[PDB]
């Protein structure tokens, strides 16, 4: 396998140079508090805040306090205050104490019943600097990026890391896919590193490759093969599209049943994505695409044309299917080591230990056919899931998950983002992991702090 390219090393040197010269912002510190009883939890938050108001407490670094907190027994009733300084922490703890809500405070009476679903989508989520910050500041994250970087170099001949590190480089159809995949793989292994794991995975479109890997349905290598193949064929295919060959994609706020109706006016439109229960992404000849939009606006419905000259998940894709078959020959579909809600196979569930689904044909069917995303999520809700965690550079899919959950009578779900444009990426992950903790999912909160060197790494937190 190829190593990290000299150009990446150069860009990295310059990135760390830029980084060294920034004003140093206060880290986000997760402060855990638990008990068998909420009432005990509440009072413990009270004592802890009281003491933090005191000189001894005021003299103890938030980090040292959180470290000690992370070493207590973690009860059924859990809370986390996310804080940058003592005041934020004290204010936050008062909330926990009063049982009141606040943005930086999470507090639940008992652990969530069922394990989390990992949502891996990616469309719409890309942005200039995605994953650069976390790449420079998290070794685990970084090591995983470099592993996908190396594999993509092998399959395609270029370095995804270079794209991440180079502020002047923007993303196209092909490079979005492989890079968002890189970030997805890396976020999920970071999450695994801290002891977290998915109960089930669901893929959306682009994200199906990462979902396959995390569900243990394919090795990293083959999953990389899967995203690489589709990406370049799609990216190279759409660049060649002009005039009468062009096919647009567009989100319209119509349900599946509204579409059956609406479509009788447009004979060449197809469904790309059933995104939400009244949000559908369609595709076809640009005049028809323009007309379904015009008629959406004439009804006060949301409608958004995508930046592309070709429609994935439509008949247009047929000519690619042959080369796709050939380029994926040899991949080894394995048996899922967790649940998969397959949005390719109509949102249906596959059981851990079930038969392999990720065969060459699956990728062929994935690209050709509709993405049943709202049905997947609905399936998940119905069978008990309430925690949906999205591995993305921007939590765009959670916006869809929200509409499906609400529609299904689940009015409070645990919708957990990861990275977000214009949010600190380290703070982001600390918050993700804090949530997993508070809802009582697997997460070794001890790992959010480094091994203590001396006794100053601890705090005299009240009994
Ligand atoms: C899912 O997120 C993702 C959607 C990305 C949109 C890319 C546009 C599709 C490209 C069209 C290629 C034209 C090929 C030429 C045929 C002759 C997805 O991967 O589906």
């Amino acid at each position: 396998l190829p190593g990290v390219t000299e150009e990446a090393l150069r860009l990295k040197e310059a990135a760390l140079e830029e980084l060294a010269a920034q004003e140093v912002t206060a880290p986000l510190v997760p402060l855990a508090v638990s008990a068998f009883l909420t009432s005990r939890k509440k009072a413990a938050a009270a004592e802890l805040a009281d003491w933090m108001q005191s000189p001894e407490g005021q003299a103890s670094s938030l980090e040292s306090i959180g470290r000690s907190l992370s070493r207590r027994n973690h009860g059924r009733s859990r809370a986390v205050v996310l804080a940058h300084d003592h005041d934020e922490a004290i204010k936050g703890l008062r909330a926990v104490a009063a049982g009141k809500q606040a943005p930086n405070v999470f507090s639940v009476d008992g652990p969530v019943t069922t394990g989390p679903v990992w949502v891996l989508a990616g469309f719409g989520a890309q942005h200039r600097k995605m994953g650069k910050s976390l790449y420079l500041r998290n070794e685990v994250f970084a090591a995983w990026i470099e592993k996908v970087d190396a594999l993509v170099q092998d399959e395609l001949g270029y370095s995804v890391l270079e794209l991440i590190l180079d502020d002047a480089q923007d993303y196209g159809i092909e490079t979005t896919q492989v890079t968002i995949f890189a970030i997805q793989i890396a976020l999920g292994e970071l999450l695994r590193h801290h002891g977290a794991k998915p109960a089930a995975v669901i893929g959306q479109s682009l994200g199906e490759a990462a979902s396959a890997y995390f569900a243990g349905g394919l090795s990293l290598r083959d999953a990389t093969r899967a995203i690489c193949s589709r990406s370049h064929l799609m990216g190279e295919g759409e660049a060649m599209l002009f005039g009468e060959y062009i096919r647009l994609m567009a989100l319209v706020e119509y349900s599946a049943d509204e579409i059956r109706e609406v479509f009788s006016d447009f004979p060449d439109l197809e469904v790309c994505v059933y995104a939400a229960p009244t949000q559908t992404v369609i595709g076809g000849p640009p005049e028809q695409v323009d007309a379904i939009l015009a008629r959406a606006e004439a009804e006060g419905k949301f409608a958004r044309k995508f930046a592309t000259k070709g429609a994935s998940h439509t008949s247009q894709m047929d000519p690619l299917l042959g080369e796709l078959t050939a380029e994926l020959q040899g991949i080894k579909p394995t048996s899922p080591t967790c649940g998969i809600f397959s949005t390719v196979h109509e949102g249906r569930y596959i059981k851990p230990g079930g038969e392999p689904i990720h065969d060459v044909e699956y990728w062929k069917k994935g690209l050709r056919h509709s993405v049943y995303f709202t049905h997947g999520i609905r399936n998940a809700v119905d069978s008990g899931h309430t925690t949906f965690l999205e591995l993305a550079p921007n939590p765009v899919a959670l916006m869809q998950v929200a509409l499906t959950t609400a529609d299904a009578g689940l009015h409070d779900a645990q919708l957990i983002p990861t990275l977000a444009r214009k949010q600190d990426e380290v703070s982001s992950m600390v918050s993700t992991m804090a949530q997993l903790y508070v809802y009582g999912h697997d997460l070794d909160i001890r790992t959010l702090f480094s091994r203590a060197s001396g006794p100053q790494d601890y705090a005299n937190i009240p009994p």
